[PDB]
């Protein structure tokens, strides 16, 4: 099971398939659910282990956006 | 080296322009280091050199956090 924090990011990344009608829920949507805000202060954003472990945020929110564009639409029913 | 409060605002300063990815840490970070928030109680702000010195301090803070706004944004690789 899942605790609050992390179930909000799951609920969001659902979440965030249907908002942009995506067919699929990816890796890209759960790093976009917890891109939530650009809070510096923030652990899903900057005090993320993302920040400090590899790949910086502002190349991440890069990536992950370029990905939300790229993957395909449907009519919101089909989405997920 | 620096000691610990030294080494502190020393550090939010350098913190503050990779938050707001600036292109270029200067004096306005580290003033903004010190005048970390409006509390005149905070020791590095006002009961600080800062109000004591005579300078208008309530100049400092506009100026200074106006110019976190102002300085110009950059990407994670450019900032700091």
């Amino acid at each position: 099971q899942f605790t609050e924090r992390a179930l909000t990011i799951l609920t969001l990344a659902q979440k965030l398939a249907s908002d942009h009608q995506h067919p699929q829920l990816q890796p890209i949507h759960i790093l976009a659910a917890f891109i939530e805000t650009p809070e510096d202060g923030s652990v899903p954003y900057l005090q993320n282990l993302i920040e400090k472990g590899r790949y910086d945020y502002d190349l991440f929110k890069k990536v992950v956006n370029r990905n939300l564009v790229r993957i395909p639409q449907q009519q919101p029913a089909p989405a997920e």
